[PDB]
This record gives C-alpha cells, structure tokens and sequence, in this order.
C-alpha cells in the first residue's frame, strides 16, 4: 500500500542504491552499474536451481557459518538493485523478480526464520542480515505484498525485539552503543517502515539519540576526541566509522519521520568530524592505529576504509546549510585531492554518493586548500596525531595502558597484532601507499616500529592486555609541539623501559631509558621497519657515508646517524642518534599470506621488501635516545644535526627531556616528585609530562598528569629560577 511509510522507503531506496540518480552518460555511475551487472549475471549462473536443495550458492552453503546468511541475503539485494534500475539489463526481468521472491520464501522456511537460534556470530542474525532483508524488501516493495513482507521480517523481530540491547536471545545480552547502536538503526528504523510499525519507528529513534551523548567513561565519544569501543579499545577507524557512515545513511529518513531528532546535535556530529575523524585522516589515509582488527583485512586498506569517513562526511554536509556545508565540503574536497594514490570511486558503492562527491569535486565555489598543522592528543584512547602541513608529513603514535586493551584479536582476525601498541609509531610521508599493498602480512609482527621487545615467540591463539600503569599519556603545548610517556613493561613481565617521545614540529625524539629485561631471551628496540618501493629504491648512509645493505644483518657500531635517501625529498628519513649507538641493519624480502593474520582472508602469497633498522640491549639499565628528522635533503639533515647536538638535556630512570633552541620548547618527563632544574632556567617539580616554550622573559606551560588524567595550577609543577 503507498503511504508515509513507503514515501520514506522511497527516500530509503535513492541513499542505498540511487537508481533515480543514474546517467548511463556518467562515467563513474557505469562503472559501478557494470560490477553490480556482474554480480547478479555471476549469481544467476551459479545459484542452485535442482529441487529440493540443500543451499542457494555452494560458496556459502554451510549455514553453521553465520557469514553464510549474510552473504547470501546480499547476493539478493544485488538483484534487488538491478531489477528496480532501469538501465540495467536485469530492468524488470521475469528471472529476477521471481528468484528474488523464492529465495526469499526458501531461506525463510529453511534457514532463517522466528524458530531458528543464533548460531555462529550474532552480528549476522541481529545486524548483516536484517540489513540485507530490510533493503531487498524496501527496493523490491512493488513486487511484495504487505503481508509477505512482515512475514519476512517478523524473524528480525524476534533476535531484535529491543533497540537498546543486541543479544537479546543469547544468555549475555549487552546495551547498544557507538556504531552497533546505528546499525540498530538501520535494523528497526527499516523495518519499523517496512512493518509500518509507528512504535517500532518511535522507540528505535529515541534509542539512536544516545550517541549524540558525550562520555566520560566506557564506549563512546570523550571531549578531548577520543572514540572507544568493545569497553577499552581505541577505535575511531572502524566502529567509528560504521558510526557515522550509517548515521549519515538514515538521517534524511528519520528527519521526515514524525520523530525527527532536535536539530542541535547536529552540532554534535560536526564535532566529532573536527575533532575526532579529521585528525586520523593524513593524504586520504585513515591511521591503522584507529582501524583495530580491520587492519588484517585485504580489502580495507587505510585509504579503503577512510572512504567510509568521507562519505558520511559529504553526506552530513549535503543535509546542513550555508557556511557548515561548504566548510565540510572544503574539507572533503582537500582531502581527496591530496590522495595521488587511491581513487576515492573506488569505494563510493551508490549513485548518490558518486553524484555527491562529483558535484564536489568540480565546484569551483567549494575551496581545496593544503590542511594546515595540528596535533591531536587523543589521551582517552591513548594514542596520538601529529600533522606537519609545511613539510608534509604526519606522525602517530600508538599506545595502551592499564585504562586501554593494546590490540584486539577476535573473530579469528588480527592474530599477531601483539606489539601495535607497545610504543609503535607511524611516520606517513610521500609513499601514500606505505602501509598499504600487503604491508599487514608481510610486516615482521615480531619488530614493529618503536617497539622495545624481547624476541620470545608468540603465539596466534593470544589475546589483548591492558597495561599494569597508568602512566601513560601525552601533554600537548600548541599545534606542533607535545610529549609523551609511557611506563612500558612488556607482555609477560619480563622486560620494562621508560620510553618517551617529543615531538618537536618538524621532528620526534624518541628517548628510552630504566630498560631492563629478566628473561632468557634478547631484547632490542626496533627503530624502524620501512616497506620500500621498487620504483623509488632508498640510497643508505651511515654517518653519513653510503653503506649496503643486504639481507643479512650487518651492525654498525659508533653509528652517529643514518639517511635513508630517495630522489623525492618528501620520502626521506633520517634518524640522528644523540650518542654514538650500536644498531644494525638489513633490507629483505618478506612473505606472507593475509590468511596468516586473518582466518577470513586469502591464503594467496604476498610479498615486499623492508629495511629494518634495530638496537639491541645486552645490559639491564640500557637506554636508546635518537631524533627522527623527515622529509628534508641529505644537506639540510647534515646541517639539523649539527644544531641538534646538544639538544639532548637528561636520558635516566627519572627524568629524560630535550631542547629545541630553535623554537625555544622544552619536552619533559618526570617519573618522581625530585625537583629538576633545567637549562639552569627553570625548575619543573611534579611527577608528569610537560611541554614548555620560553617568549620572551616569557613561559608557556603545558602539564599532564597521566595517572589521574588532570593538569595543574602552573606554580604547583613550574618554577622559573
Ligand atoms: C560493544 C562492545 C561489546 C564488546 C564486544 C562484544 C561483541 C562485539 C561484536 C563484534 N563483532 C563480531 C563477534 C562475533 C562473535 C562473538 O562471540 S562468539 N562466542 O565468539 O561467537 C563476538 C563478536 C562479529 C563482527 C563482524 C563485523 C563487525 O564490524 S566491523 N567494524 O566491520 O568489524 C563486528 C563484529
Ligand atoms: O611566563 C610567565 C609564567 O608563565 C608565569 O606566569 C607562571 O609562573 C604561571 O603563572
Ligand atoms: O578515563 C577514560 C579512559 O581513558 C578510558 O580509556 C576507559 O578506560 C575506557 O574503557
Ligand atoms: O581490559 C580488560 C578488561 O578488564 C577485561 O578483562 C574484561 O573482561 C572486560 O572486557
């Protein structure tokens, strides 16, 4: 029947297919309608056909595998799709519109229906497949009695009856929150349509309300930008993701309902674009560190799933007005046009989005303007972003303590991420596909970058920690300027180090000190584990002399400094040692499959080439104290370390800090309450973090206690002599 309910299932069908939208004319539009061509064409030509059997599709015909379902209502939504778009070669087919229909009717009386239980995952019976359902019924509604189609989603009433909790049929329920709580959205919101269901409508909304909410504790949005996820994971990347990419989905349906949400928290949502999303998007790259398991899945990549942040981005802006639209337009634009690496089309699955992110691009009323420097002290979620819009090159730095879990293994995915957050960090410059193109699988899980680490092996079946300290977090004085700490000890308690970084405007001191290890097992600090271009080979100096690396590791004792030089200066790196250290070095191919991380994923082999660069630690009380100076010529890097040569104020077990003369900033940290006198100018007094820089007879003051997770009174931590 048409009424209200099909009006929004209308508007519904236009945001997840977009068939009213299409232009055969459109380049891009047909590229997508000729993938969705071949999927259904691929599906009609393999799907069971005999009678009575025993599954639609051999490739997904264990049914125990709850992905299974998911899969195979998809397939169905596909046809969905063509068959309502008139220039589809499937447009109104008699095949379709019936297969459709009995496969519907099939997977109803023998695979998912009211009197079924969860078994496998409940993402898929709660969440993949009511979706699935939900949008084949909605695209398909003229060809559908009202009465099939509440017999259709009756099922999702029962696993889903309420749209505060998921696992309402198992024995451990739990409250719907972040991105679950969208999907929960686009679950009962549908459905409550499709049902014509004005209570279901109603009382799903008023539950989405929620994740306009700031917290203070637990999942959610926290002030200072953080996102958390699955009780103590940082994860901006991925749920925050389904977040605001489904949330920007059903927001033009839920504004026309008779429940539309306060329009004041959609400043709320413009919010956590500035302060949450932008941060962790660097050259159309969203930083792994945010993304959680996803990291071992081929088909999300950094600069894939980003894609799913823009979109929700350019669609938030597409339903604001003015200034707020064209501001979040500019910063859409700028973004994509910075990515020379990924095409943005790639992952812009329906013909409004594509429309959308045209009319953007070619708008020359919307500004493209280079994104100026910041730096995001995401101390919620403990993990940090720095941006240098004036060299070009951004910095993360990963970490967990005892209010964070350090890496997630779960679902048979991302099973050796053990050292992601044991002090990494991520250097993004001119190689935009740096951690992309099978860096996942082939990267030593064993030598992450920064981390300090005994060489014990690990085993997959492990699982996430949180840290035995609280002391670990970053204190941030202006847009380029902060410092960091973090009381690491590692996995099984056999080794320790007080591992800092200062991160001084164009470059990151990374200081370790109080290492200690207990073990049998050699220990040693990974200074960096570069993947390389074969188009743009890296020529290697120590001391700045040309050295050849080879697969075998060679040590360079006495090792003042190493360059690492490319022909593209926004590809360099050079790391400044401010003592004289024993390292060593190799470049070497390394194989894996993404099955290695990742059950779900391709056992195919892959394969890249990394230069490891590394610093073993033989004695307890050993330390490391090195400058990582980016994008700047072999000259110009010559010259900074001259300058930088005494920058290096203290590097012990109590107080390490270093001075930047140049822009007169301090980075200190301080793990007692003993007073320190610093460059006989000031004395700092309190246990923290601090970042400081001298104007003038002038200090600002920048502290943080990340124990209690609180400044302080300036005269309480700062003395000037
Ligand atoms: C809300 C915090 C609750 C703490 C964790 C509770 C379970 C969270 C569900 C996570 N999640 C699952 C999932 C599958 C199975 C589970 O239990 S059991 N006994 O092993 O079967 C738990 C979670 C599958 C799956 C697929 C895609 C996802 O999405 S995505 N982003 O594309 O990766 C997310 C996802
Ligand atoms: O540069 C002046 C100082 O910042 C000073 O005012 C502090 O002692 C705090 O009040
Ligand atoms: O104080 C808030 C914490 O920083 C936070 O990360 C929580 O521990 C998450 O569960
Ligand atoms: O962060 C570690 C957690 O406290 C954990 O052990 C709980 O089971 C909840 O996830």
């Amino acid at each position: 029947v048409k009424d209200t309910y099909t009006d929004r299932l209308d508007d519904w069908n236009g945001i997840i297919a977009g068939n009213q939208y299409y232009d055969s004319k459109n380049d891009q539009m047909a590229k997508l309608n000729q993938e969705l061509e071949g999927k259904v064409a691929d599906s009609l030509s393999s799907i069971s056909s005999q009678a009575d059997r025993i599954y639609l599709w051999e490739k997904f015909s264990n049914y125990k595998t709850s992905a299974n379902l998911t899969a195979t209502y998809r397939k169905l939504e596909e046809m969905a799709k063509q068959v309502t778009n008139p220039s589809s070669r499937y447009y109104q087919d008699e095949t379709v519109v019936r297969t459709v229909r009995d496969s519907m009717e099939w997977m109803h009386k023998h695979v998912y229906n009211s009197e079924k239980s969860i078994v496998g995952n409940w993402w898929d019976y709660e969440i993949g497949t009511p979706r699935a359902i939900n949008n084949t019924l909605s695209l398909m509604k003229e060809y559908f009695s009202d009465e099939e189609i509440k017999k259709y989603t009756d099922v999702i009433e029962k696993f889903v009856p309420d749209p505060e909790h998921f696992r309402k049929t198992t024995d451990n329920p739990f409250k719907a929150l972040g991105g679950n709580l969208v999907d929960m959205g686009r679950v009962k919101v549908i459905a409550g349509l499709l049902r014509k269901d004005d209570q279901e409508i109603s009382s799903t909304i008023r539950s989405i309300e929620q994740v306009f909410k700031l917290v203070d504790q637990g999942e959610g949005f926290y002030q200072d930008g953080s996102y958390i996820d699955h009780t103590n994971v940082a994860y901006t990347g991925a749920y925050g993701n389904v977040l605001i990419d489904g949330l920007s989905q059903l927001l033009p349906v839920i504004q026309k309902t008779k429940n539309p949400i306060d329009k004041d928290k959609m400043q709320t949502m413009y919010h956590w674009i500035d302060k949450s999303f932008a941060p962790l998007l660097v050259n159309g790259e969203l930083m792994d560190m945010s993304r959680g398991r996803s990291i071992s899945r081929a088909n999300s990549e950094g600069h894939v799933a980003a894609v799913e942040v823009l979109r929700g981005i350019h669609r938030i802006a597409d339903m604001s007005e003015g200034e707020t639209k064209q501001r979040l337009q500019s910063l859409v634009k700028t973004i994509v046009q910075s990515d020379s690496y990924y095409d943005v089309f790639k992952n812009l699955k329906t013909y409004k989005d594509i429309s959308l992110m045209q009319s953007l691009l070619s708008d020359a009323g919307v500004a493209s303007v280079p994104r100026t420097s910041y730096l995001s002290a995401f101390n919620k979620m403990d993990k940090t972003a720095m941006y240098n819009a004036e060299k070009g090159f951004g910095f993360g730095l990963s970490l967990f303590s005892s209010r964070t879990l350090n890496y997630e293994h779960m679902n048979k995915e991302n099973k050796r991420g053990w050292y992601t957050s044991d002090g990494m960090f991520y250097l993004y410059n001119g190689d935009l596909s740096h951690y992309s193109d099978g860096y996942w699988p082939t990267v030593n899980p064993y030598k992450m970058p920064g981390t300090t680490e005994t060489d014990a092996k690990r085993a997959d079946s492990d699982t996430g920690k949180v840290l035995p300290s609280a002391f670990v977090g970053t204190s941030k004085l202006d847009d380029a300027n902060a410092t960091a700490t973090m009381d690491f000890t590692n996995w099984n308690q056999t080794l320790t180090a007080h591992k800092s970084w200062f991160m001084l405007k164009d470059k990151i001191a990374f200081l370790g000190s109080n290492i200690q290890n207990t073990s049998t097992d050699t220990a040693a600090t990974t200074i960096d584990q570069r993947k390389l271009e074969s188009s743009n080979p890296y020529k290697v100096y120590v001391n700045d002399k040309e050295a050849s690396l080879t697969e075998q590791e060679k040590d360079y004792p006495e090792t003042q400094s190493v360059f690492l030089e490319s022909s593209d200066s926004k590809k360099n790196i050079g790391y400044f040692f401010f003592k004289k250290s024993s390292i060593s070095m190799s470049k070497a191919l390394q194989k894996g499959a993404w099955k290695d991380i990742n059950e779900g994923q391709s056992d195919k082999e892959v394969e890249n080439e990394f230069l490891t660069i590394s610093q073993a630690h033989k004695q307890n009380g050993d330390s490391y104290g090195y400058m990582l100076i980016p994008n700047v010529d072999r000259a110009t890097f010559n010259q900074m370390i001259k300058e930088l040569e005494s920058s290096l104020i203290e590097n012990n077990e109590t107080l390490q800090s270093v001075y930047d003369a140049k822009q007169g900033v301090w980075g200190i940290v301080k793990y007692d309450d003993s007073v320190s006198t610093i460059s006989n100018q000031f004395q700092v007094l309190k246990r923290g973090v601090y970042t400081i820089r001298k104007e003038g007879d002038e200090y600002k003051i920048a502290y943080y206690n990340p124990e209690t997770q609180e400044s302080a009174p300036d005269q309480e931590v700062f003395k000037k002599l």
